[PDB]
């Protein structure tokens, strides 16, 4: 695999995007998925809505604004034909009665890959694929108020994951001793972190659980 890889500089990447006080998540980090994977597919980058698969993907054991997961939300598209774009389903921030519209789909999929729970699987998979959901344990308070550099928390947990998020690349910084890092693309608006994203802390055994949930769709 490349030393280092981003998919925002290819186009893949729609901008961060702010979920408020819903748990939605999931739904940010199955739409960003998409919209890479749609992007290779068709060459148009097209924001798609999340509030779609919040308002709709129960049937698929997704809990709107309490919780869901990405591949959830893969089998949502797939069993429902279509998802639509953010234009045409905005997004609401409280979870409501589904109005998924035909005419506005612009986004399908085939299904998902689940990827082996290990790092070095997870890089092959974002070099050669685009960007990846993945799971995280977020439940820090240095994640909360995580600014820039590489984020590393000793009390992370690799099994117990709380937090759905998007993988766009990784890379290293030439600075110390511990210098590689993931790209993740959070759901916390541009103010959090460095733009919306964060550095996360790659090949130090499977820190925050980052390689333990892995998807994405196939279109
Ligand atoms: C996002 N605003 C919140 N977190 C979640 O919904 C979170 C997303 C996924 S996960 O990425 O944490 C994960 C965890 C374990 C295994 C696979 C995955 Cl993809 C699930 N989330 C959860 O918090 C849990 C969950 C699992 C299933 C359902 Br349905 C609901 C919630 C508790 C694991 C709401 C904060």
């Amino acid at each position: 695999a490349p030393r280092s890889v981003d998919w925002r500089e290819k186009g893949y990447v729609t901008p961060v995007k702010n979920q408020g006080q819903c748990g939605s998540c999931w739904a940010f980090s199955a739409t960003g998925a998409l919209e890479g994977q749609m992007f290779r597919k068709t060459g148009r980058l097209i924001s798609l809505s999340e509030q779609n698969l919040v308002d709709c993907s129960g049937p698929q054991g997704n809990e709107g604004c309490n919780g869901g997961l990405m591949d959830y939300a893969f089998q949502y598209v797939q069993d429902n034909g279509g998802l639509d774009s953010e234009e045409s389903y905005p997004y609401e921030a409280t979870e409501e009665s589904c109005k998924y519209n035909p005419k506005y789909s612009v986004a399908n999929d085939t299904g998902f890959v689940d990827i082996p729970k290990q790092e070095k699987a997870l890089m092959k998979a974002v070099a050669t694929v685009g960007p990846i959901s993945v799971a995280i344990d977020a439940g820090h308070e240095s994640f909360l108020f995580y600014k820039e550099g590489i984020y590393f928390e000793p009390d992370c947990s690799s099994e117990d994951m709380d937090h759905g998020v998007l993988v766009v690349g990784y890379g290293f910084e030439s600075t110390s001793d511990n210098n590689k890092y993931w790209l993740v693309k959070n759901s916390w608006g541009e103010e959090w972190g460095m733009g919306g994203y964060v550095k996360m802390a790659k090949d130090r055994r499977n820190h925050c659980g980052i390689a333990s949930a892995a998807s994405y769709p196939t279109v």
